[PDB]
This record gives C-alpha cells, structure tokens and sequence, in this order.
C-alpha cells in the first residue's frame, strides 16, 4: 500500500546468478531514502517466484536491525519473501541507509529425464534479478541438509542397502556427529523399504525387539551406533533420519562422520570405510545507518 | 643424617585406620619447629612399610609448597615414602609451620583362601600409625583403577567372556568415556585367553584382519566400539585394556560407561544392558606458613 517503500532499494544482486538444483543464491540489497522518507510501519519487500516449476524458497531467519546499537526494525526472511519493517524507534533518524543479505534455495521440478535450465525472478522496488536453476539428467551413504523452514536444525540421513541387495553379514554403522550441533533423540525417523516408519524412542524400541536392529545414541558424545542382523538386513532398505539442533549459529559447516562394516552378497566385506558429509550453514544479516 | 628434621612432626594421622585390600588411606601430617629450626636442604620424611606381605604403596605426586605465594620447597610422594624438602628460599622465615596430605594404597598379599587381617606401619619423626588391610576370602564387566606409579592416567578394562562360555551371537560393546579424561589410542592392550597380547593400532589391526574382531575409537568424542564375530567370540576370553589421560586434575571421580549385546549359549540375549565403572581420583596437598 502507501507503506511499501521498496522504491528506496538502491541495489539488488544475487550470487551466484546460476545454480544447480537444490543449491542456494545469496541475495544482497541496499536501500536509502532516494524515492521517499522511511517512517515506522514502512516495509521494504524482496519477492521471488516461489510457486511454479522453477522457484526459490527462502532460508527462514529473523534478524534485528540496529543503527549504532538502537533497535529500529527487523529483516524477516520467510519461504516466500523477505520483508524489512521499521518500528516506531526509526522516528527522527535522517539520511537513512541500509542493507540486507539472505539466502534462497533454487529448485527446478521440470519433469524431463534430460538436463533442464529454467529461471525464477527476484524483485524489489525498481530492481529485478533472474536466478537460473539447472537440473542434472551405492550400498550405503550418509547425506544431510538444512530445511528452508527449519534453519536451527540439520537433517541427517543414513541410507543403508539402497538397492535392496542380498547381505552376507550384519551391517554396523558407527557415527560421530561433529561439534556445534546436538542430536535430538526424539527426532529419529527410520523408514524400511519406504513402507514402515519408526519414530523417536518408541520406534527405535519397536525396530529392536521386533527385528533385532539396534540404534543406540549418546547426545552428550554425539555418537550413534547401528546394528542390523544379517536376517533382517538382507533385501531390506533402511533410511535412518535424525535432526541435530544448531548450537553455534555463526558456524560455516556442520559435519557428520560415519564408518560402515557390511558384506554384500558376492562381494568383499567393507571394513570400517568412512562415509562423511558436510552441510553448509545459512545466514541472514543486515544493518541500518543514519543520524 | 643431620638434615632429617622429621622430629619437627607435630601430628601424623591415617584415615581410614582400616581398609579393604586395594583401598586407600589419606595420610595427614603437620610440622612446626618444636625440635629444631628448618633450613634449606632439610627434609621431613613419612615412611611406610612398602616391601612385605601387608604393605603400602604411595600414589605418586609432586606438590610445590608456598608460604603466602613464595615457593619454599616440595612434597614428593613416591611409591615407598613421602619427602618434604626445603629450597634455599626458606632462609629467614620464622615460626615455620606446615602440613601435607597424600594417599597410600593398602595391599594384603597373604596366601590364605580365608579372610586375612594384617597391618603396615607408617612412621614420621616421633610418630607411628598402623593401617590394617583386610583381604576378603559374569560374562562381561568393565572395571578400572589409577596405578600408584601413573596418577595422570586411568587404566580401564573391558573383560569379555570371562568363563570362556559358548557364545550364540556376536558380542557388541558401545563405550562412552565420561568427561575430564582423554583416550590414548596407542595405550590399547587386548589379551585373548591370557596367551596373546595385541598392542596399540598395529595390534587392533592384527585382531581385525586375523579374526574379524573390530575395535574402533574416537578420542575427540570418547567413544569406543567393540565387535567380536560369533566364530571368534565362542570359548574365547578378551581383556581390552586402555588408558585415559587425566585432563582435570582436581576432579573427584572418572567414569566410563558401556552397553553390551551378546547371547551366551542356552541363555537369553543381553540387549544393551549398562556396565559402568567409576574410579576415585587421588591427590596430594600441603602448605607452609611463617613470617
């Protein structure tokens, strides 16, 4: 309405301008009072296409904005847009200038088995930017991500017997979660063959006494142990999912280390090979100045 | 000689006065200048019987002694005796008073299958004390101790299949070392059936590729994992020994937690039962005053 002062945007950039599917771009914006004065309740909005085949999803964050220590408003990044709102303490400040930085995930849902290049638009005030998102055409790995709607946790996956192979042996995983994060035991979700789901302690207990498969975890040490007896492991597929809570919000990367022991039918035993994964942290930042 | 001023001992106590075999007593002594003045090089010695059937072994420590910050000598506790020695900075100090505290392990090696009560003598200057030491007449447990000659480490033992039973399953141990101490990987010593010894990384590697038994450890997290395949576990006995380095010298107790999974022949599976152990820390302390 009359309280949108996005016209005050002086600069709008995205970096990179082109990303792999599931990658992220950093949006940087600057603003001043070149179009009109900023007052309490005014808002400055960065939009991006968030609803179609090629879209952006913001990494959710709320940052307090200060001028020389004084709290004058906030930067709220949601999945659909980023909004700067000025509080009643902005009153009286002259020559107002500001900046924000935040992160958007790009996704390309185009259904071709080929490569596909498409783009989503980012817009603020007088400025537009295009982000191009390119979609590209093992017994065990570990992976992880930060969900756009949950930037204070890392989601981790122990993906076991992914081709439902015959298994000669038991399967053993030994997992050390690296520093700056804490296991949430209640977060455990184990899906077998994409049909059964076991949740939290009760689920871990179900898996155990039903099929002798044992997940044991120590959140103080960050250790998780996985044992699957040969009988239940053979031809079965396991996705062991869990969250860590972020303890160090300024850390750049969260790491999770595992070692695995298993013997696939008609193959040599794997004997404590390392399967590690890093997840990049996300941020938002911003500042106001004036007199 | 002329430089022994143990006659200056004013007080000598042991607490407890009677202990179980392998337990400890706290020796407390006070001294002044009632027999003669204390000068540089003079020594005050607490002796104890250290060589027979019932004996004491001191918990080795060296403490700096200060009067109002000034370093004036040391308390050296060895396995055989405790000695206070005054340095050249004691010169000029008047009305010298002091105290020491340290710990002795009592042992009773008497070869009777019965109970046996015996005693060792502690002596300093004019004072004597007697410590009485009383000797009393599972598939898996964990235990530990502080060696009298190595008070900056805790020695830990994972004692597995202690009666050389038939084993239905693999054996799995998951061990979390508690805070204030760090695993020394090079310290691993695994004895099988009291005949073979495997030392450090090379030994762990021998056990692995020879008999498929895997010890995996993470000193940063304090986690140790033990896997013994059913084939090598059955009728075999394992003592897995390792050291932690003490990181917090004033901590009262060091703890080590384990959980075990195994099925003894003709018994029900044990499924993550806890087998924890605490080791009491040892100390020595002392002070000098004067003007």
């Amino acid at each position: 309405q009359a309280s949108d002062v996005s016209s005050n945007i002086s600069s709008l950039t995205v970096s990179p301008t082109q990303i792999n599917d599931g990658g992220k771009t950093t949006v940087r914006f600057e603003f001043d009072e070149h179009a009109q004065n900023i007052k309490a309740g005014d808002t400055i909005t960065v939009n991006w296409q968030n609803s179609g085949t090629v879209r952006g999803t913001g990494y959710t964050k709320t940052i307090k904005l200060e001028v020389q220590g004084k709290y004058v408003g906030d930067l709220v990044v949601t999945q659909d847009k980023a909004v700067v709102t000025f509080n009643d303490s902005i009153t009286g400040l002259q020559n107002i200038t500001g900046w924000g930085e935040f992160e958007i995930e790009g996704r390309n849902f185009t259904d071709t088995t080929t490569g596909n290049t498409g783009s989503f638009q980012v817009t603020s005030g007088g400025k537009t930017a295009e982000v191009t998102v390119v979609k590209s055409a093992v017994f065990y790995y570990k992976t992880g991500d930060m969900q756009t709607d949950d930037t204070n946790h890392v989601r981790w996956f122990l993906n076991i017997n992914n081709e439902n192979a015959y298994v000669d042996s038991d399967i053993r995983i030994e997992d050390d979660i690296q520093s700056g994060q804490t296991l949430d035991i209640d977060s455990f979700d184990i899906t077998v063959n994409g049909s059964e789901s076991y949740h939290g302690q009760e689920g871990i207990n179900q898996l155990a006494q039903r099929y002798g498969a044992t997940i044991s975890a120590d959140p103080a040490s960050g250790h998780i142990s996985v044992y699957i007896p040969q009988g239940y492991a053979s031809l079965n597929r396991f996705s062991i999912m869990y969250l860590t809570k972020v303890d160090n919000p300024d850390q750049k990367t969260f790491e999770n280390n595992s070692k695995a022991w298993y013997k696939e039918n008609g193959k040599d035993a794997v004997d404590g090979k390392e399967f590690n994964h890093s997840v990049a942290n996300v941020n938002a930042a911003g500042g106001v100045d004036g007199r």
